[PDB]
């Protein structure tokens, strides 16, 4: 399935390139401009446990998720991966747990040391 293609045929997009955070593109966005530090990034996305079990989706509260960009936020894969796409994209990526929630976890569905999976929808960015 879609964590496993990614887990083996997706590109490593992490500055010590050591396949912490891995990337396919699948929906190819809108021009070249990726967003910039601390500009208001919407997304929509869903997430999967290595078990398969979905642990969350932006699509099923009927909004999307806003947050600020490179600062810590959000897990370090996903400062890392939407910094790299472009407006209209949508990309899957395969995060380890040094770049997600580690050895802690997130009560009550990220169990400690997990792999985690998302789809992710760039639909905005704006500097503030
Ligand atoms: C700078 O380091 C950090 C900053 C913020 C962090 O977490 C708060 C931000 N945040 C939650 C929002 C959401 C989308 C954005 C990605 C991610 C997220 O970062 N989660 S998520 O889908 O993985 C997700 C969803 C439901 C859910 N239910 C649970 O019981 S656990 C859990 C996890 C953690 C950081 O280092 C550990």
């Amino acid at each position: 399935g879609a964590p496993a293609t990614v887990t083996e045929q997706g590109e490593d997009i992490t500055s010590k390139k050591d396949r912490g955070v891995l990337k396919i593109v699948k929906r190819v966005g809108n021009g070249e401009e990726t967003p910039m530090i601390g500009d208001k990034v919407y997304v929509h996305y869903k997430g999967k446990l290595s078990n398969g079990k979905k642990f969350d989706s932006s699509h099923d509260r009927n909004e999307p998720f806003v947050f600020s960009l490179g600062k810590g936020q959000v897990i370090k894969a996903w400062d890392i991966g939407v910094a790299t796409m472009k407006k209209g994209e949508i990309c899957h990526l395969l995060c380890k747990p040094e770049y997600a929630y580690g050895s802690a976890g997130s009560l009550p569905k990220i169990p400690s040391n997990a792999t985690l999976f998302f789809e992710i929808e760039l639909l905005d960015f704006k500097g503030e």
